[PDB]
């Protein structure tokens, strides 16, 4: 259990229960001590956050193409935040805010991390990434970081094999239940979390 101590952690529209930036700090120190390193944020809906944190990352399907299939994260919490919410409404039109998660990978997995300046959405990106990674997509126990299709923000994709090796914990950066869909309010980012958010150096 890499969640540190305090009470039971629970995701909810009111905010991640029993999660404070201080507990995150304890959790972060424990992970680092165990040889894990932070690689980015992952925004998703509440239940997927719960599953990811306590069950671990688990690929489910889509092999025909989905060439870029994998676990998408981002060094910049603002990019991942856009995804921390339900993808479709319920029968009554409600779209709940989700949660931001912190993704860690064993340091021994770092050799598989690559970065390119080429926008991943570019048509020839696949060919360039395959050259960079040394094999045909999909990504395996490796990852690639590159500019989002449009926006300039760097997105990181973890091959499912790598993703399933991660330890993921809640972020102390909250989503706003009053502003679903809205952009991340940078002032809602705890200084203490920003402090433990440096990324590892990737190969290019
Ligand atoms: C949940 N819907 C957005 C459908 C989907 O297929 N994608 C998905 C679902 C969750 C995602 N979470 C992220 O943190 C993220 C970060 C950088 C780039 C993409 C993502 C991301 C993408």
């Amino acid at each position: 259990e890499f969640l540190g101590d305090g009470g039971d952690v629970s995701f909810s529209t009111r905010g991640t229960q029993n999660w404070t930036v201080e507990r995150l700090l304890q959790a972060h120190r424990q992970l680092e001590e165990r040889g894990y390193v932070f690689v980015g944020y992952h925004g998703t809906f509440l239940e997927a956050a719960q599953s990811i944190v306590f069950g671990g990352v688990r690929a489910r399907s889509q092999d025909l193409d989905a060439i870029w299939r994998g676990f998408y994260i981002a060094g910049d919490p603002a990019l991942a935040y856009g995804y921390a919410q339900d993808q479709e409404p319920d029968a009554r039109g409600r779209i709940r805010n989700g949660a931001l998660l912190r993704v860690y990978v064993p340091r021994s997995s770092l050799p598989g991390f690559y970065r390119t300046s080429l926008t991943l959405a570019a048509p020839e990106a696949a060919g360039e990434v395959e050259r960079l990674i040394g094999h045909p997509l999909p990504l395996r126990l490796d990852a690639i970081t590159g500019p989002e299709e449009e926006g300039g923000r760097l997105e990181t994709i973890l091959g499912w094999p790598l993703a399933e090796r991660t330890v993921v914990i809640p972020s102390a950066i909250p989503t706003d239940p009053r502003n679903v869909g809205g952009d991340l309010d940078p002032s809602s980012i705890p200084d203490k979390e920003q402090a433990i958010s440096a990324l590892p150096d990737y190969a290019s």
